[PDB]
DNA sequence: GAAGCTTC
DNA sequence: GAAGCTTC
């Protein structure tokens, strides 16, 4: 996740 | 180095 | 299955 807590997704 | 998960 | 970048 993220930034923060990629995406999802990318 | 490891917890921080949906989108096509 | 790839499709990903980080806060702590």
């Amino acid at each position: 996740t993220x930034p923060g807590v990629t995406x999802p997704g990318v």
